């Protein structure tokens, strides 16, 4: 099941904003795999190898985690997810990539809603993967913009792990989500220095009452296909609100419930996951 960081062929580019990290591997037309919070570019590592047979397999750190460049902690404007959108065109440009299938999950999926029109050019196909947070202004999103959250969180490792490990499991269908090896890399990845304000900081800065968290190109509608997938969760029906507002800004695209599984599908249905994106990206 477990197949850790150390092995992957990792790389770091210094693009013309940010300092961005990045996992590759396979052959044949480009696959990005986006992350969201919690976690960084390591979520998908269930799933890498299987789709590197198919796919030239990129899966970069946003900025603000992983090994990712931290931008300054103070200037919110480093973290909003239109950066990371631009960072996401930038990559492939570093890479001389025009055109790549894309996913994003969780933050990554506004990041890709962002993506695919602004840079409609560069996407052949995308898809994402549970846009929603369980339990949403959620106690954690308001909680995350003290800094005594930080603070907190990021006061030793017992304390990381065992708040990181709440929602790991809280938003998954099944009991526990990871091994205690796997967590053990999480609490890794989340010790380094900046990483638990990196990730409030994407709290701060998108998902406030005076952020603006929309732009005026992101009220566009898109022809680009798309497939969305989102497990039952924990319990069920706050996705109400997607389901109903999508067809006003796609007009191709596809929605997918999956029995029995929560908010990481790379992680708790990893050959779901893998299996719903070769289909869709071909
Ligand atoms: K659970």
């Amino acid at each position: 099941a477990i197949r850790r960081p150390e092995d992957f062929k990792h790389y770091e580019v210094q693009l013309p904003d940010v300092k961005i990290h990045y996992v590759r591997e396979g052959a044949g037309p480009t696959l990005l795999l986006l992350h969201g919070w919690p976690g960084f570019w390591w979520e998908w590592s269930k799933v890498i190898g299987p789709l590197a047979e198919h796919y030239d397999v990129i899966v970069p750190d946003l900025r603000g985690f992983g090994d990712s460049e931290k931008p300054d902690l103070n200037d919110l404007s480093k973290y909003s997810l239109d950066k990371a959108a631009d960072d996401q065109a930038a990559l492939l440009d570093a890479l001389g990539i025009e055109k790549a299938y894309v996913v994003g999950h969780d933050f990554a999926a506004i990041v890709l809603h962002k993506f695919i029109r602004k840079y409609s050019d560069r996407v052949i196909k995308a898809a994402i993967f549970d846009p929603i947070q369980p339990d949403f202004e959620s106690w954690y999103s308001q909680f995350h913009q003290l800094d005594m959250a930080v603070e907190v969180v990021g006061s030793s490792r017992e304390v990381c792990k065992k708040y990181f490990k709440h929602f790991f499991d809280h938003w998954s269908y099944r009991d526990e989500l990871l091994t205690e090896e796997e967590l053990e890399v999480h609490v890794d990845n989340c010790m380094k220095p900046d990483n638990i304000h990196g990730g409030f900081n994407y709290y701060r800065a998108n998902i406030r009452p005076d952020a603006a968290l929309w732009t005026d190109l992101d009220h566009t509608m898109s022809d680009l296909p798309v497939t969305m997938i989102w497990g039952l969760g924990d319990t069920c029906v706050p996705y109400a609100p997607l389901i109903e507002f999508v067809p006003k800004y796609y007009s191709n695209y596809t929605m997918e419930t999956i029995e029995d599984c929560g908010h990481f599908l790379m992680v708790e249905k990893p050959e779901i996951a893998i299996d719903r994106i070769k289909t869709a990206f071909r």
